[PDB]
């Protein structure tokens, strides 16, 4: 068949009975603001905050809250922070490219022969086609988080909550401690890419569109993988039809139109109209529903670095960037997922990244030797066809330049901590995240000699349309605890620092339950300045105190998964100043991968993170 997996359980079965995201009272998250500020303030800064949270709390704030309540209970359908955040995400007229679109990349097929370009192109973009089907179909398995997973992640629940009505199947769930998510997301990622317009971007999708994008040297190709009925085409035509664009020899146009979609957010908004103009509307269409896009890079990658410039930003001709997601792969055979990231938050990108890896290497729809199919594809390949104004040859070399110039400016680095890494340190009964994000403040203050305002991202996706809360590492816990270390690393005995990790890792603890639960404090205080500027008011005073902002300009941006699919991933630093670093916690090794710009250094902030966690094992070890 073409499905790639079987699930009884229908995909949108708890869809229905999701819990709304919770709305905190309004005291704890003032208190939890203010808790976050501590580290970083110094005294009278904190004075002054805290008057304002005062004002804000029983005057201008509790009557935003008043409205931002009940405009909830009138919208049962939805969470209270989803169109907010699809706001922040569209309106931003910045380029997406860095700023918002972040990499992942595969680990490579077990078996050598099978990291040839054309095999492996083939096979990942079929098995990309079977998840649609299946995602179709409903017989992908729904996603769940299971505390008891031998419990609930059984044939035999399966068999029985599938009887029960979708608007009561997640109490079925609940009562077995597993927890569903929300997976409304999922219908924009194929067929589906951002619109560039004044003001509110827009996302696109168009259902019926049966066909590949495909970019080569910076030459748009289009062919279908899907026929007539709805089935997948024959694996030996594609694997064809894809041989024949990696024949092609027309070298890299004098304009690809690929740079328009790394511009400033107006400039392209008006560069696409006149697009359209000028005659091209149709030709857009075929990009804009194009089930995703396959970009054949014609190099091979020399190491680590190279490959994160490669799926982070690449040169800039091979990539629509405003496309749901972008599967890229090269010469060696290293391949990989960018995507744009206003319609989604990459739980759903993880779930189609690992089923995708597993599919195509355990079950290779077509084999190293595999013969290609007798097919027409000059007849089935179309090439695409632009009518390039001056004024449209204009804005593609200006955004040529206004791409390269950005690109000089950013420097990525990794690390592999080989010491161990998730086996010893849940054995000393501490939170091997916690450990990590202690690693980075640790670091940081190591080498700048300050404490600066840290993101770590966290799901709040098992709640109805659940998006992101945000977890607050830099606590006061990290502070002392970091200072101990690095100022008077002799004035604390052994167990006395073993005691500081303790309260950092417990309070940690704390936060990332918290943040899950939607009970943290950045998306509500968010989520009521936006309602202020919806109805017109001013703004009021607590978002225009210079500490507010301070709090929102993250020099430290982190994010973490898991899969043994992800060799590596990556994402730009998200302020002009700062880092950008994704870690992932293994068994027994811990790896960051950590991106800067001019202002900073990355080398060296690797450095001090490696000497960091030495120091930290080795307290841990009673030396
Ligand atoms: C060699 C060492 C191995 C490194 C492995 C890193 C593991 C992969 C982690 C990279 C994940 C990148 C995409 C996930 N995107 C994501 O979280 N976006 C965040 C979304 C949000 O917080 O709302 C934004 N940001 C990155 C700024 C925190």
């Amino acid at each position: 068949d073409d499905y790639l997996q079987h699930s009884i359980v229908p995909t949108m079965h708890y869809q229905d009975s999701l819990p709304r995201l919770p709305i905190p009272k309004l005291e704890d998250t003032m208190k939890r603001y203010l808790n976050a500020q501590k580290p970083l303030l110094d005294d009278s800064q904190f004075r002054r905050t805290e008057a304002l949270c005062k004002n804000f709390e029983t005057g201008v704030g509790k009557e935003l809250h008043a409205h931002l309540l009940a405009q909830d209970k009138q919208n049962k359908h939805t969470s209270y922070i989803s169109g907010p955040w699809f706001d922040m995400y569209l309106t931003a007229r910045d380029s997406i490219v860095l700023n918002f679109n972040p990499f992942m990349a595969f680990n490579p097929d077990p078996k050598s022969e099978y990291n040839d370009q054309l095999t492996r192109a083939t096979n990942l973009t079929v098995s990309a086609v079977r998840f649609l089907k299946t995602l179709q179909a409903g017989l992908l398995e729904p996603e769940v988080f299971h505390l008891n997973p031998s419990k609930s992640d059984t044939d035999a629940f399966k068999r029985l909550i599938r009887f029960v009505p979708p608007s009561l199947s997640w109490y079925g769930a609940y009562l077995v401690n597993a927890y569903p998510l929300d997976m409304s997301q999922y219908f924009r990622l194929f067929n589906s890419t951002r619109i560039p317009r004044p003001n509110r971007d827009e996302l696109f999708t168009d259902t019926k569109a049966r066909h590949l994008l495909v970019l080569r040297k910076g030459h748009f190709y289009v062919f279908d993988v899907l026929d007539q009925d709805g089935n997948i085409v024959n694996p030996l035509e594609i694997q064809a039809h894809l041989k024949y664009i990696l024949s092609d020899s027309s070298p890299v146009p004098e304009f690809p139109v690929a740079y328009l979609t790394s511009e400033n957010r107006d400039v392209w908004a008006e560069l696409r109209q006149k697009l359209i103009f000028d005659g091209n509307e149709e030709t857009l269409k075929k990009v804009d529903s194009a089930v995703f896009c396959l970009c054949l890079d014609d190099f091979p990658m020399k190491d680590l670095i190279h490959l994160s410039h490669t799926m982070l930003h690449g040169d800039g001709t091979n990539r629509w960037f405003d496309k749901s997601f972008n599967l890229i792969v090269a010469e060696d055979g290293t391949a990989a997922v960018h995507f744009e990231h206003s319609w989604g938050d990459g739980v759903a990108v993880l779930r189609f990244f690992n089923e995708v890896f597993r599919d195509s290497t355990q079950t290779p729809a077509i084999t190293p030797q595999s013969q290609p199919a007798a097919t027409n594809s000059s007849a089935s390949v179309e090439t695409l066809s632009f009518n390039l104004s001056g004024a449209l040859k204009a804005g593609i070399t200006a955004a040529k330049e206004k791409f390269d110039t950005t690109v000089k400016t950013l420097s990525i680095d990794s690390i592999q901590f080989q010491r161990g890494g998730k086996e010893f340190l849940k054995k000393k009964q501490l939170s091997p995240d916690a450990v990590a994000q202690l690693a980075f403040q640790m670091a940081f203050l190591r080498q700048y000699g300050q404490t600066v305002a840290t993101y770590e991202s966290c799901s709040t996706a098992a709640f109805k349309h659940g998006r992101t809360e945000t977890i607050r590492p830099a606590s006061i816990f990290t502070k002392r605890c970091s200072e101990a270390f690095v100022r008077d690393p002799s004035k604390h005995s052994v167990g006395e620092l073993q005691h500081m990790m303790a309260e950092c890792s417990k309070y940690h603890g704390q936060l990332t339950k918290e943040a899950a639960m939607g009970q943290g404090f950045d998306r509500h205080l968010y989520a009521l300045r936006y309602l202020a500027t919806a109805r017109g008011l001013n703004l009021p005073e607590l978002y225009l105190d210079p500490a507010y902002q301070q709090m929102n300009h993250n020099i430290l941006s982190t994010s973490t998964l898991n899969s043994p699919a992800v060799s590596l991933g990556g994402f730009a630093p998200v302020v002009p100043d700062g880092f950008g670093i994704a870690y992932a916690v293994h068994d027994d090794w811990i790896g960051c991968n950590v991106s800067s710009y001019s202002g900073r250094n990355a080398r060296e902030f690797l450095h001090c993170v490696q000497k960091c966690l030495e120091d930290i094992f080795d307290a841990l070890e009673g030396k």
